[PDB]
């Protein structure tokens, strides 16, 4: 799914996401979210499944954000965890989880869970 | 927290994670799951904060494994999502979610949620 | 928002969530999934908050099904948490939490995360 | 396990779960939240399996708590999922969601996750 995968994506909040899959598993990139304490892009690394089954599941993969660039710091990180759907709407939907640097009495308080869907179009 | 970071972790459930940061904000290391449909090292890409805070918070940062390797292929990806605190007993206090590759019908069914502790010894 | 959350809700799944809220915070009602383990209606209970602010944001909320019911045991629990927003297409956007009973060894293993979406009509 | 659960636990933040198991499957009781915009006791209610494996997995539950009080609104809800696990030292493994109130443009930032332990001591 190396074709698949590699190219810009758009998330329901505006957010690009662009990545290049390698053919031995690497995801690397850039983010820019449309919300939060974030502005333009940001590195992002991950892996994605490169032989997946042949039964017309989805490809898993992941990826992460460290929401520092040359520009902003919020001391948090990002994790999108998903899959890859090919075919006519290629989709990768995913959940997240967004770990701020805390305290260790504001550790309880420290990530947020949410769901992302990209497409190709936006 | 570049040497911080840097070295061989263990988790509660036996698991090794071997990490390696750069200056840049990168994470590159391999991951030994304990448990699951896995065996021997896994690559792991990911990022964390390489300027964090100087208020007593802890460092934000991801990584992500997908399973396949030389040896075996479970089609899903986990990312890990946290914070790694310094001091007399360090820790990479994380939550992760495991996303498996599947169809469409199947896909409420995609993602396992749970916890990692990382220490420097087990 | 008693009115508003009282009634019959459906999700993206196609299951169907019959739910009473009462002036005192408390919900009560029935689920029947669409997948899973599942057949025809298990009681459910849960609360929201019942004095929400005034400002546009939604109604915070959440409930529990134990999947046992005079048919079935599929010996797990799904807790979804929450809001519902009220208005021209009222919702109900929840994100959930589903444990299944394990052994010792097998708890890593043991919840799925997803998300739901409530509509009054499907 | 109506036995084993009904009674008072406290978690790793000092919060106090005071809950009855009905022999019909329910949760009803009271929770004492250590942090966070609360204060004094908050009703909750939920579910279990009251007819678990007897294979050594453990008891699936799960409750919700809306931090509306006489005292106190915050305006979110918590649930908490997991298993009861009896024996020698008792325990409850649960995973949470807390969700606050938001508006639409805010919803993204709606739900915080973590993880609490309780025990029959604290
Ligand atoms: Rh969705
Ligand atoms: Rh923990
Ligand atoms: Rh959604
Ligand atoms: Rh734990």
């Amino acid at each position: 799914d190396e074709a698949g995968i590699t190219g810009t994506w758009y998330n329901q909040l505006g957010s690009t996401f662009i990545v290049t899959a390698g053919a031995d598993g690497a995801l690397t990139g850039t983010y820019e979210s449309a919300v939060g304490n974030a502005e333009s892009r940001y590195v992002l690394t991950g892996r994605y499944d490169s032989a997946p089954a042949t039964d017309g599941s989805g490809t898993a993969l992941g990826w992460t954000v460290a929401w520092k660039n040359n520009y902003r710091n919020a001391h948090s990180a990002t994790t999108w965890s998903g899959q890859y759907v090919g075919g006519a709407e290629a989709r990768i939907n995913t959940q997240w989880l967004l770990t701020s640097g805390t305290t260790e009495a504001n550790a309880w308080h420290s990530t947020l869970v949410g769901h992302d869907t990209f497409t190709k179009v936006k």
